[PDB]
This record gives structure tokens, C-alpha cells and sequence, in this order.
């Protein structure tokens, strides 16, 4: 799809209004229309925004900002009207003089993709993404009641989301996804959808796309679709499950029929690398204070840093479809977190497991909820940062993160994700007061 | 059917959706849906899920799971859709390496099929299974709320759900039962439909299916379905009467004009036998606690063990239909058991009777609830399980049990009814204080 | 005073219950009234109780404990009714074999006052108390709501406590306190009441008798007295300061009339030590989570380990006074903790501080609240630690800390403050719906 075949689709199909699109770098995305007149002339001079109303992005004095079109990401929106049809195409973000704005988290991405290819690989990742169905009230905002108590694979009236979920099914297909199966999750009003896999670009702008479709679904609906990874306590959470592959020539290079387990060397050193640097960016993984009240043990979330087939105890699992579903599902990443700088990360994680050698132990095919610290210790096994700020300081030392995201992306995440903590350390919670205040 | 046809029906009648499903060991119906399109890879590939966040399935270290489809199971849900038709199939569960996993109910099933046919017989049960149905409240929640106070064969406006049935009977209709009557049961807003009997498997799927479909139909209508055995206390709660036969060559095997009561030899010693082993497997017939408040004096359901010619209060009533209706109906069952795992058990001591020639006692032909405890002794008549723990001891302790279950399902069955009392026999129920707490 | 004193004084003042009190591991005061007829026998065989139902006491095994009695510790209680006159009596607690039980915080306390003694000093503490006087609903139950919105120092109708206060240091008074000042503290509803110095023992009876006495005459006006460190966010927290000196030969070892600051070698060493162990008793004294949620700048709470003359931010403030009056007040500590065991560890690391000549650094008469990380970095100023974890992190690895507490009291503490903190970590507060479950 070029420039061309944009304004084509837009004539034959009656598009009236497109909207630009980006991500800020904590992942949220940043919308905005234009009529569809404007387009020819945005395609030869890109739109142009405000980047100081956008986190981590450019400061106020310098504060222009340019968004250049990306053609082949033009979707139709089906929620809309088709009247007045109305389109979306995703940008990526240049200064204003003409650079490529380094800051951009989708050019994080690209940069990453420069590196897979020069190794030539190509990262085939894609995501499962659990949300939660809660209710909204009268003026129509959040809430957190459920909408049904219903658990895993539960079926009606217990699962009372699926004339919801028939209609996220239709608007993914609508918008070029590959749906492969729909469900309810462990969690009362958990469910969760799963996509086919592609390439990292394709990837993290449907993982942005599926977010923002399967909200404004619920919305249209009287539903809240919530992506926070432990809304509820007691209950499972939402994980934003990585299954990624290499692929070289149309093949998967994690295959090998010859050697056991069916897992190729480059699959054992891209553990390996994986291992070695998750405990660096769990903050970019799991970035909200949420996102680590979600990894705690017995609800099928990493708690240590591991790796075993079938295991959904484990860190890295290795699920069992073997041949051109071979790939590694990393399960601490959650679906508050910016993919595009997720899938750098792991990207560029498993480039330096291959380059490196860097073999994993052996596996842990045990339960290591149901160990001792003792057993666990003995075992080498390691516990992923308990909390952000701990993630926060694992991050800041690194240099392979600071090399990955730049220093921009670095330094703008960090500034964030400091201050958020800040913020939290010093509340004074419920739960202090209905523990402590008749006590003392 | 086979594969070739499910794809014909799929392309001829729209079908958009197709619900796979399988029963976990407590009988609950898992299901998720998976696209059209999706369906022949389902075929040659299975579909994969999560055995470790299903009752009694397998653990979270190896707990992936393949699920296999089974053409012949293939329906099309009436109160979903048209235009994006549902369908569902039901599958077998498989190790996700190439076995028949033991521990799925319908493989238990079939296991007892197989020595069935090694005897050259082909059981072929109708259940008749009851319900009640109450009023759902502001949210949408189920209730014990009546919706009717009528009785035994009501009409209207006594009978109050006339629509509820009508329509429950039409989806049954379309989903390939035999409906053969319906009516209003003596509890308050109790309703029994009956369908044909047949073949064992398809009449497991067949009670899964009704249970499903009378539970989404009343939903959709504004009521909720109930399979508890005991909601409501001093009126008569709700049982599945597993009327069970044998046929060879096409014919009634149980039938015998020449002998007085025109019933076989062979009926005989299949109730001799499923008489002496009941009591090792009333956990399974009666699963939870509320299945045994069922199980008292009064209210047409079994409390003792015997049987006797349409004799509503033994345990073994033999209706007064003779030649192809001639079969024997053992009342003990709730609908809240598992189908698989409890016509299994009935088949496998029937046909345990039929070896050993195990001739029953005399017909207790009178009203058991009226004799008195010194009668019943000298009479040799024998009790019921009175509470869940004495069945999970009864049961525990038996080899037959353990012989048609297996290690797997026999210890997870076991394992989660022993949980499942140990919350019950701590709770301190209103009851308790409205006696007590006055009087001490 | 002794036995036979203990034995005039009911006699002589009309005594029919006596409150047989001792503090738990957690600093709770655990008491229970026996009759005055008893007390003559208990007072030669001890009064038995459960050390199981007892937070960090023994076990149920051999959970038969002993408490004997202190004849000096006899006080009157003016709250409770002057016919059948209430007084209290703190105890020892033993083991019924008999021998001092190294669990008691007591016995902790003064196996350091024993340690003291060795090197010719005695410690003189004066503790710091302030509260919060907050209302009681319809039931009677402790609430959050404010009494006033007075500030420091302010008069009424600003200062709403004048009775209360009033009759606080009334029953203080009546109970031996020598009260040196009331008033309004910074927060809203917050109050001070600071009486006399004395010996070490004295005065951590004191503080447990301070807080109950405070909560009972809060409780009889209609309020609640709160020892809570921070109840309320944004405000001032309730403080325990520990002001101390060393005495040898009644003299204040602290003053030195030729030498600039006019402070003795021996106050500049133990500044030394207390500095220098301070992280590692931390969890001792702040050892709830809500104790580090007022470990935040810009409340007069210290966050740094620094020391300098009337530097109301920084962890050891040297006050103005001089003479008899000269002391270091350690401002670390919160009311929430338990006197024994808090000054026990204080007095251990002065005397550690001592032993060693361990000079601390040149005093930071400066706001470090102002300071940036980089300014404290270069001046080598360490922060305490962030919240519970990290200071019990920091205590377990710590030989001084064990060494003073002993394997009983160390491990029971450590025990406690894990299963506290492992409680925390896993609630979803409200703070992280109301920032996230739109954003996400
Ligand atoms: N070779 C591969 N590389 C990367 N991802 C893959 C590959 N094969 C399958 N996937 C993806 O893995 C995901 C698995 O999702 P699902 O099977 O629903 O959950 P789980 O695998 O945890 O049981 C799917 O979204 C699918 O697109
Ligand atoms: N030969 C047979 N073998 C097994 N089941 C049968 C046979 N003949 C009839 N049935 C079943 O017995 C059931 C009888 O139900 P119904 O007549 O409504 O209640 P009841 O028999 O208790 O009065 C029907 O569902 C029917 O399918
Ligand atoms: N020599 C001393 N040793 C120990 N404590 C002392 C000494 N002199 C006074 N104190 C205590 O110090 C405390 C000071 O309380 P306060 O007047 O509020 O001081 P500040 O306002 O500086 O905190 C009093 O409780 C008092 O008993
Ligand atoms: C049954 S679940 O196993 C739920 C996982 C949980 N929500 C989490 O990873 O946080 N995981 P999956 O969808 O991969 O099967
Ligand atoms: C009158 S009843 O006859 C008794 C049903 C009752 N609810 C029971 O628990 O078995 N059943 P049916 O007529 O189907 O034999
Ligand atoms: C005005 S205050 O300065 C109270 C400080 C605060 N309550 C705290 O120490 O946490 N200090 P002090 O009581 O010693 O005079
Ligand atoms: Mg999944
Ligand atoms: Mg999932
Ligand atoms: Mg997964
Ligand atoms: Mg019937
Ligand atoms: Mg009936
Ligand atoms: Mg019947
Ligand atoms: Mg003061
Ligand atoms: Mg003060
Ligand atoms: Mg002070």
C-alpha cells in the first residue's frame, strides 16, 4: 500500500475523516482528525503537532513536532459511521527541520529491526492479551464491578461477554487482524483474544490497535474494557503474553527435528539472552506500580526468572507446538507497557544471547511456586524486582537498555516512572488505616 | 458426520463461529470459540488450552493440552445468530503429544462402552432430567426467587412458564433431540423435559447440551435455570432418573414376555448388580453437599436401597412399559453430576451384575418412607449415603470405583469432593443461631 | 516500695482489682484483672497465662507461661470507679519451670541497662509522644475524621482538645508522670504531652502506660487517641522522639562546660554509634508500613543519617539546653513501637559508639530536605530506609542487632514484620484505580 492506494480507498470507499495517529512513550495513543481534502497535502508535508502536551516527547521551548504518514497502516475504523467513514493511519514522528525524531518509540522499534536484519533475522512476534469487562455507571465512566462471575472457558450464562466479544472479533477482522480463538480467562469478567503473529512493526501497531478497538467496542456497548494489569485482588491478572520467533529465509529458526525437544540452538541462546537482561527492563515490561502487584505467586505470572516447557510457573515458557509454531512465550510483559519498546528490548535481548553464546541453566520443569527459598537458592534461581522502583534501579545501570532505547527514551521513561513512584510511596492507603488505626 | 460434511454445513449454513467444548471432571461445560476459518487447521492440528485452570485436569508444570474434534458432535446454537451462525463441537481431550488423556470423562465413558461391547451389549440411557426456574434480580444474577406456585401437571396461570418451555423444547428440537413431553413438576416453578433415549455417548452430550441450552434460554427470556438438586427446603427437589437398558440385535434385551413381569434374566442381574455397588459410587451419582438435602423421606427421591415394580419411593423403580420401552430407572442421580463419569459407573455394575449372576432380593412393593427403622433391618434394606463424607469414604475405599474411573480421575474426583466438605463442615449457618444463641 | 507496701496501699486505699499487665513482642499491652484476695498468693506463685495467644511469646506445645509481679510498677487507675479502686502491676514474665524468659522485651531492656552498668553509666530517656484525637462514629469505633483544624501551638476555638488534655495530664499526673508541657502539635488534631525524663526502665514503662492511659481518657470524652504514625496524608506524623543522655555519678556524662558545642567526647561518640547502627534497627524503631510513609521530607521527620545542633530535619537533633538538660534527640522513632526493644538497641549503639571512639562526621547544620541527591551524595549523607522491606532486610543481615535482641525476640520480630510486609505487598489500593483503570 503506497500514497496512492490511500486516496484510492478513500475515494471508493467514502472516507471523510482520517486520524492521524502516534504513541507517546508510555504507550498510550495520541489521536487526531483531519479531513480527508487535507490528506494529498499531509502525505507531502505530514501534519504537525504539539510535542510538550505529550509525555517524554520535546520540551516547550522546542515544541513543534512533525508526523509523517506510514501508508500502509491506513485502516477503516467499522465502529463508525460508513457514511461519514472514518479512517486511521499511524505516523511516525520527525522534527520539524526534517530528522527522524530519535524519541519516537516506533523508531525504537525500526532500530531494532535494523539489527535483526543485519544478524538476518526477523522477529515474528504476537501477543496474548487478556482485558477485564467491568461496568460503567450513570454518567457513563469506569468502574470495577463485574460484569459476570464466570471463570476458564466458562460458558453462558456464567460468561456473559460473548455477544461483546462476538463484535471485537468482527471490528479485528475488520482491521486486518487473524483471529484465532476468543475466551473467558481465570479472572470473574476476565476474557482473553488471540491473533495470528507477524512481523514486530505489524505486531505492536496491533497491539495499540487491539487496545484502543476492543475499548471503544465495550464503550459502545455499556461495558469498560480494562487493560490494567491487577484491577482485582485475589484474582488473576492481565499479562500481555510475547510468544516471539526468528524467522531466516520463511523458516522458523527456533525449529530443529533432530535435536531433542525440537528447540534449535539459536532458540537456546535467544533464552539465554533473554535471561540475562530481563531483571534490566521489567521496568519497561511491567511499568505501572499495578504491574507488580499482578506478579505475584499462584496466578500463573512469573514471580522468578526461569525457563520450562509447558510450564506456566516459569518465566520463559516453551509451549508445545512444535514445526512453525516453535517460539518462546515470555510472560511477565503486561498490557499497560509500550510494545514498541517491549519488543525492542526482547529483541535485541536474544541478539545478544546469539552473538554471545550465552547458554541457559537447565530447565526448571517443576513448580517453583511450591519451593522453598532455600530450594529455590540452591537451585540458582532468581526473583524478578519486586517492585517499579526496584525495576527502576535496575534499569538506570544498565547500559545495554540505555544503548537499545537511546538516551532520550531513557532518561524521558526514567523521569516518568520516578516521579509516578514518588507519588505512590507516599500515600496513605485503606489498608493501613482498617489495619493499624485501632490497633494504635 | 465426518470432517468433509462439518465444513458443508459450515459453508451452506453460514456458520462464522464455531464453539469448541469438552466437560471438565466435575461435569462443568468448558467452551471457546475459534473463526470458520480456523476450523481445518482445528481438524488436522487440534486446539490447544490450559489444563492446569480446569477441575481436575493436570498440573501447571505440563499443562498444556491438545483437544481433538469429533465431527459427529456438530450443532448449530438456534439462539445465537443467524447471520454469524454459532455452532459447537465437542472434542476429546489428548496429552499435547499424541495420547488419549485418561483423566477426560468422555474417555472414561467410552472406556465402559468398550467392555460393554466385549459383552455384546450397547447401553442406551434417557435421562430425564428436572430444574427450577427462578427470577433474576436488578443486575442480572441468578436468584431463588419462584416464578410460579404451581404444582404437578398445572396449567396456566399457575403454570407460568408455558413460553420458557415452549421455547426450550423448539432449541432442543433444533439441536437434534427427541422431545417427548413436558410439563410442570410438583415444586414451585419446577419444569421436566424429557427427550428419546439413545446411545450413552450421545445421551452424555446430550445432557450437557440440554443443560446449556435451557440455561442460555432462560437467560435470554429473563429467568434463570437451576440444576441444584436441593434449592429450596420441604418441597421436592430435582433428580436425573437415569432410565437405563441393554440392546443386542436391535432388541430390548431387558424384555422377556415368558417370564412373569416381562423382565429378562439379564435385567434381573443388572439390577442385582447396580444394586450392590451404588453405594460405593453414590459420591459420583450425588456430588455435592446440597445432593444429599435431595436425599430425604418424602419427596419421591431415593433415601434407601431396593427396588420395585413402578414403586416411586425405592430406589430402583421399574416403569410399567414393557417391550422396546422396558428398562430399569434408577432415581438416585442429581443433574448436578457429571453424565460421563456416572453412566459409566451404572454400565460398568450392570454388566459387573450380569457375570456374577448377582440375583437381587424380593421387590420391596410397598412405600419404604413408611416402615419403620426395625422393619427396614429385618426387611435387610439398606441405607443411602447420608451426607458427602460418608459417600467419599464409601467411595475411596472401593476397588470397583477405582477400576472404571482410573488413578486419575478416581484421585481428583476424591481430592476435590474432600476439599469441597472440608469448607462446609466448618461453616456456622444461620440455622444455628436461630436455635441456638437464645436458648444458650 | 515492695510487697508489703503493694499490700498497705490496697489495703489502705480501698483496691479490689488489680490489672496484671506486661507488654507484648509487638509493644501491645496484654493485661488481665485478678481480685485483690489473690494478689498476696500471687505475688509468691506468679499469675499463669497462654504465651500462644501472645504475638511472638512460645508455642502451643508448652505454651504454659508465668508472670511475676513488680512491686514498684503499682499504680492506681483514677479512669475506674474510687470504691472498688483499680490499680495495675507491670510483671516479668518467667517460664513455669522458671527462669527469666529471654522472649520478654523486659528482660531485654534490661539485659542492655545491665551492659550500662558495666561501663559506669545509667541512660536517661525521655520520649516524645504525639497523637491525633480524632472522633468516634455511632458504634464507638476508632475513626479518621479530625477533631479541629488547629496547628503548632494554636488556642481555642482553634484547638478543640483543651479537656481532654486537660484530664490527660490529670491521670498522668495521678499515675507518677511529672508533666513538663501540652499542646497543639503541627498537624490538625494533633497533640503533644511531654512529662519527665527518668531511668531507662522507667520510662519505657512509661511510654506503654502514656499511650494506654491517653486512649482510655480519650475513650471516656467521646474520642479516640491515635498513636498511628501517619494516619492522615499531605500532614504531619506522630512522632516517638527519644531524647537521651548518660548519667555516671548523677552527673549528665553529656555536657562538657570547656568545649566548643559544650558537648562531651562521650556524646560525640555515642552519636557515632547510634549513626552508625541506626539502618540496622530501623524495622525496630518504625515497624509498621505506615511508619515509613512518615519517613518523608518536609514533615520534621527525618529521611537522611546525619546529625547537627536544633536541625529539626535532620535524624539526630543536639536541642539548645544545656547542663542538666543536655541530650540527642533521636527522631527516627514512631509511638508505634515497642519502648523496650527501641531503647534497648539505642542504648546498645551508644554504648557501641563508646567502646570504639567512633567519630561521626562534621555535623550538616543545614536543611537537608533542601539538598539535591547529588549535594548529599558528595557530602556522603545515607538515607534510612525507603520502607519495611528494606529495613528488614537490613536488620536480618545484622550481627549487632541479633547479638542485642537474642535468637528468640530476633527471629519472633523477623517472623512478624515478613508476614506484615508479604500481607502489604499484594493489596491493590485505591490510589491505583483511581491512576490507572482509565489510563489502562
Ligand atoms: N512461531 C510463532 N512465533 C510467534 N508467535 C506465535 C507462533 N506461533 C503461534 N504464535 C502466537 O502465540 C499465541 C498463543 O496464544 P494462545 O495459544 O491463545 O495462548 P497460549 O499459547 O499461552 O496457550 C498466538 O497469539 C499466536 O499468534
Ligand atoms: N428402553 C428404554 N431404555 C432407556 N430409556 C428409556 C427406554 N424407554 C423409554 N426411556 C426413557 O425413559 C424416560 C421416561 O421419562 P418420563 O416417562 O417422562 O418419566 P417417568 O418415566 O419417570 O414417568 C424418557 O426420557 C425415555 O426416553
Ligand atoms: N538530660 C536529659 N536527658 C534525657 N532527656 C531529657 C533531658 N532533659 C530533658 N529531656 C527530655 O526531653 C524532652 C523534650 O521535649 P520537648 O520540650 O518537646 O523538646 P523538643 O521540643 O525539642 O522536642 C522532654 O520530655 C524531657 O523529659
Ligand atoms: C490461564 S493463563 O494461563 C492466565 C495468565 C495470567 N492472566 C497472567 O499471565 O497474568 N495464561 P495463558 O493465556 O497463556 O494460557
Ligand atoms: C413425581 S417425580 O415422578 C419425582 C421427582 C423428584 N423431584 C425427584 O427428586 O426424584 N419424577 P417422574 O414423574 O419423572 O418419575
Ligand atoms: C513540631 S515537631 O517539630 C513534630 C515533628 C513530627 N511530628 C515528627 O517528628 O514526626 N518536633 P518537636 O515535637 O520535637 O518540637
Ligand atoms: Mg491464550
Ligand atoms: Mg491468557
Ligand atoms: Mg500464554
Ligand atoms: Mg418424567
Ligand atoms: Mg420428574
Ligand atoms: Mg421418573
Ligand atoms: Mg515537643
Ligand atoms: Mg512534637
Ligand atoms: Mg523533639
Amino acid at each position: 500500500t503506497t500514497k496512492e492506494d490511500v486516496l484510492e480507498a478513500v475515494k471508493e470507499r467514502d472516507v471523510k475523516f482520517i486520524r492521524t495517529q502516534f504513541t507517546d512513550t508510555l504507550g498510550i495513543i495520541k489521536s487526531w482528525a483531519i479531513p480527508a481534502e487535507q490528506l494529498e497535502e499531509a502525505f507531502e508535508n505530514g501534519v504537525m503537532f504539539d510535542g510538550s502536551s505529550i509525555q517524554g516527547f520535546t520540551r516547550i521551548e522546542e515544541s513543534d513536532m512533525k508526523l509523517a504518514l506510514d501508508p500502509s497502516t491506513f485502516r477503516i475504523l467499522p465502529w463508525r459511521p460508513a457514511t461519514g467513514a472514518v479512517a486511521r493511519i499511524l505516523g511516525d514522528v520527525y522534527l520539524p527541520d526534517g530528522n527522524p525524531f530519535k524519541g519516537d518509540p516506533r523508531y525504537v522499534l525500526k532500530t531494532a529491526i535494523k539489527e535483526a536484519e543485519k544478524m538476518g533475522f526477523s522477529m515474528n512476534v504476537g501477543p496474548e492479551l487478556e482485558f477485564f469487562l467491568f461496568k460503567l455507571d450513570a454518567n457513563g465512566n469506569p468502574t470495577t464491578e463485574l460484569t459476570d462471575q464466570g471463570g476458564y472457558f466458562d460458558f453462558a450464562p456464567l460468561d456473559r461477554a460473548q455477544d461483546v466479544r462476538r463484535d471485537i472479533d468482527y471490528a479485528l477482522e475488520h482491521m486486518g487482524f487473524q483471529i484465532e480463538a476468543s475466551h473467558h480467562e481465570v479472572a470473574p469478567s476476565q476474557h482473553e483474544i488471540d491473533f495470528r503473529f507477524g512481523d514486530v512493526l505489524c505486531t505492536a501497531d496491533n497491539v495499540v490497535t487491539f487496545k484502543y478497538v476492543v475499548k471503544s467496542i465495550a464503550y459502545h456497548k455499556g461495558y469498560y474494557a480494562s487493560f490494567m494489569p491487577k484491577p482485582l485482588f485475589g484474582v488473576n491478572g492481565s499479562g500481555m503474553h510475547s510468544n516471539q520467533s526468528l524467522f531466516k529465509d520463511g523458516k522458523n529458526v527456533f525449529y530443529d527435528p533432530d535435536t531433542p525437544t525440537k528447540l534449535s540452538q539459536d532458540a537456546m541462546y535467544y533464552i539465554g539472552g533473554l535471561l540475562k537482561h530481563i531483571r534490566e527492563f521489567t521496568a519497561v515490561t511491567n511499568p505501572v506500580v499495578n504491574s507488580y502487584k499482578r506478579l505475584v505467586p499462584g496466578y500463573e505470572a512469573p514471580v522468578y526468572i526461569s525457563w520450562s516447557a509447558q510450564n506456566r510457573s516459569s518465566l520463559i515458557r516453551i509451549p508445545a507446538t512444535r514445526g512453525n509454531g516453535t517460539r518462546i512465550e515470555l510472560r511477565c510483559p503486561d498490557p499497560a507497557c509500550n510494545p514498541y519498546l517491549a519488543f525492542a528490548l526482547m529483541l535485541r535481548a536474544g541478539l545478544e544471547g546469539i552473538k554471545n553464546k550465552i547458554d541457559p541453566g537447565e530447565p526448571t520443569n517443576v513448580n517453583i511456586f511450591h519451593l522453598s527459598d532455600k530450594e529455590r537458592e540452591e537451585r540458582g534461581i532468581r526473583s524478578l524486582p519486586a517492585d517499579l522502583k526496584e525495576a527502576i534501579d535496575e534499569m538506570k545501570g544498565s547500559k545495554f537498555v540505555k544503548e537499545a532505547l537511546g538516551e532520550h527514551v531513557f532518561s524521558h521513561y526514567l523521569c516518568a516512572k520516578e516521579m509516578e513512584w514518588d507519588e505512590y510511596k507516599a500515600v496513605v492507603h485503606p489498608w493501613e488505616l482498617s489495619r493499624y488505626l485501632s490497633m494504635l
